[PDB]
């Protein structure tokens, strides 16, 4: 009862799967370390910018009374300062003090951190993915290091550059930039290693396919313009390498005001205790079909009750639930877990331990509003509240009519399970008295959004 | 113990609802009929070119061994002496003669009748249109009777106008044309027209929403043109008058060469016995769920199981059913009924004598070809077989490489509850086998042609 959630940020999208996965491989190799003992926290949750779990939807989804939010993003900036304090609920802009803005919303402690990118362990995550990236005999001393920025001017990593040039492992250390669409241009490379090798290391949380083509191209132009360059190692995104785990929770503790931790929420536990009946009964969720199972419990797709086990692939962990439901039968991405696009093909057997951390990444937020909606305690936001907030290329939104709106609405929810509350829909069961379909939509989520905006500039 | 089918054939669309309204009208008046014991047919079913139930579909749908086919088509050219009859399956081009073709195929002998258009019932249809649509006062000598024409070649037509002089109830009779996108066009009508009161009947199953703007784009044209004109009176489409049910029933009867009659095609009759077993245990078939009701059967959607019934609009008919499951969640038209799109409020109370109906409008072909593949002995057709029967600019499906099927089906058949066998993907329970999500698909659809035509046409 000194118990303490830790949520991980991150840009999360519509329609890349990538641009989620390092924030999933810390939050899992975190949890690791939970079952092992060695974790300082009681829970590690995800939310995602472009996805759910949303920013909006996840502190609905914390279990305890006090939480860390850690953005893990590499710049400092925009998305950081102004987009996710503001979508968090949080009533702050601008800088973050060292050590994190610390509020008090819900029932709960919550402090938002710098970024990941911010860390000076960033600059040891850095040269071990470098190391990593290297052929079995070589000293780091006969080889170049490249670091691949995303922007101009990235401050954080012009410092650990610094860090790791007077720690002088490397034979020299150099900050790469691709062109268009004062750093070294990476088409350039060559021009800056005298003599040995070089190793590139993006400082990036991953890297999406336009980027890819960018940097080889970058590559490429290297290697016209000097055809009998230095051996050249090419490194993933540092976002991926495991350290990053150690990085977000150096950043975690560094700031901490009170030492106490916090309580369990009742909500939410309520909300929780009333799924675990519903699990034991037997019972059935969206697409998702729950059956005891001696002393485990199996999810299904409703679609797939009765077939046969040997024609499903089976998985006996929320993540590899998670990861199995994460793309549609096409192979597309689903930005919106609720979506009645479940594919079809797959078993989960769970133990009672795992059956909440597999249902919340299977539908991330149901499990608490739809409880909440039960018994008429949601309360949801309209979409002037939500289209005033929206700053960018999103602020457009503010200037749809409400009969564009609800023309959008129409379409997209559409494919969706849930019942737009916001719009003035009602529901009048929930997945908790009796109904598979029965769950609350309690704002306006990103893919609607970005449907309106798009809407709003066909003109 | 002379039993047959009768078969009404629409256009169908994947868009819009108005393409096979007229066909399910018919359809529907002359099942009333039936009842009332005078009809000389002991079932009434549906088939279409571009929706399901399809052509492909319809003839494995039929409950007797001999069949009628009568084209609800108020043309007689191309696509009622070629199109319908190689999608059927009749091994028959060009003209129809008075009294049809007839083949035997599978265990039926069918015949196809000429088009309800070519039938001379069609002026007495026209005549009652054209004077239901005067104020009811009105004489019909007074009044020039008008005929639209969607496009230019229509002799059909031309064979009922001159009839109609004839009979020489109205003042006189001229064909006039829908305007493009030597009869002259509607919007020179006055030019054709002697007396002092006009009165336009088009030759039309329907009128969408387009060609409706197009034709009071046409009328004010002619306005214009003629501020002199006299008063002209509109009427709806033909095909959607009460007396087109007379016509059909005249080409179902012209030529039957007897009075014998059919019996039960015991294939069809087992895979009913089939469901008949499923449905007094309860069961689920795709996304319905089906429940003994005392003596008669309730069905709603699988996500509003347990929802108070209340809550839901209840429909007693299949035609309601049909009604209430034709379009999606957003309003879109529902071409492919085994797509993941049925929408949910609904419940149906069917007595056992409707239930069979009832599934067939609601999931066409779906037990019949289930039953089959658990049989083994449901036959698919290849890709390259319904590539080569397609003409016009759907012919291009011709061109797709095996690839570029396979990208294409991957992304339009993922909204589908059926697999593919025909693409090699293997199914190995059915809903008879308690999977309500294991459909056969034996032939790619038209949703899928066009898909690959636009493919085709990017690249
Ligand atoms: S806004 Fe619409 S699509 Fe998005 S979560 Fe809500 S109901 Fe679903
Ligand atoms: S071709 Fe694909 S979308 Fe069409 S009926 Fe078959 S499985 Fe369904």
């Amino acid at each position: 009862g000194a118990l303490r959630s830790l949520v991980l940020i991150g840009h999360g999208s519509h329609h890349h799967g990538e641009s989620a996965r390092a924030t999933q491989q810390v939050a899992e190799a975190l949890r690791g370390r939970g079952l092992a003992g060695h974790l300082p926290y009681d829970e590690v949750l995800e939310g995602y910018w472009q996805q759910e779990p949303g920013l909006r939807q996840v502190l609905r989804t914390v279990a305890y009374s006090d939480v860390t939010v850690v953005p893990v993003f590499l710049s400092e900036g925009y998305v950081t300062e102004t987009v996710l304090p503001r979508e968090l609920g949080l009533g702050h802009q601008g800088p973050v003090p060292t050590g994190g803005v610390v509020r008090v919303l819900g029932g709960r402690r919550v402090r938002y951190t710098r970024p990941l990118g911010a860390h000076p362990g960033m600059a040891d995550a850095i040269a071990a993915q470098a190391r990593d990236t290297l052929p079995e005999g070589t000293d780091p001393a006969d080889v170049t290091l490249l670091l691949l920025a995303a922007r101009p001017g990235n401050a954080a990593l012009e410092t650990h550059a610094q860090a790791l040039r007077e720690r002088g492992q490397f034979a020299g250390v150099e900050v790469v930039l691709e062109s268009r669409e004062s750093a070294v241009p990476l088409s350039e490379w060559p021009s800056r290693v005298e003599a040995g090798q070089a190793v590139l290391v993006p400082f990036l949380t991953h890297l999406g396919k336009h980027a890819a083509e960018r940097l080889q191209q970058a590559l490429a132009q290297a290697a016209e313009r000097f055809p009998q360059a230095p051996p050249l190692h090419v490194g993933g995104p540092v976002g991926e390498h495991p350290a990053v785990a150690e990085v977000v929770l150096a950043l975690a503790a560094e700031g901490r005001e009170d030492e106490r931790g916090g309580d369990i929420d009742q909500a939410h536990a309520e909300a929780w205790a009333a799924l675990r009946h519903l699990a034991e009964r037997g019972g059935r969720l969206g697409e998702v079909l729950l059956t005891p199972y001696g002393g485990l419990f199996e999810l299904r797709h409703t679609l797939d009750e009765g077939r046969a086990t040997l024609d499903l692939q089976t998985v006996v962990t929320p993540e590899g639930l998670r990861d199995l439901t994460a793309r549609d039968e096409a192979g597309r991405w689903r930005p919106i877990r609720t979506w009645r696009t479940l594919p079809r093909g797959w078993r989960a057997v769970l133990s009672p331990a795992d059956l909440r951390l597999g249902l919340e990444l299977l539908y991330p937020a149901v499990i608490e509003e739809s409880y909440a909606h039960e018994h008429r305690r949601l309360h949801w936001t309209p979409w002037m509240s939500t289209a005033r907030r929206q700053t960018g290329t999103l602020a457009r939104v503010q200037r749809a009519t409400p009969d564009q709106v609800d023309t959008v609405a129409a379409q997209v929810c559409a494919s969706c399970l849930r019942t737009r509350l916001w719009a003035g829909h009602t529901l009048g069961q929930t997945i908790f008295s009796g109904v598979p379909g029965g769950l609350p939509c309690a704002e306006a989520c990103t893919v609607l959004l970005a449907a309106v905006r798009d809407e709003v500039g066909r003109e």
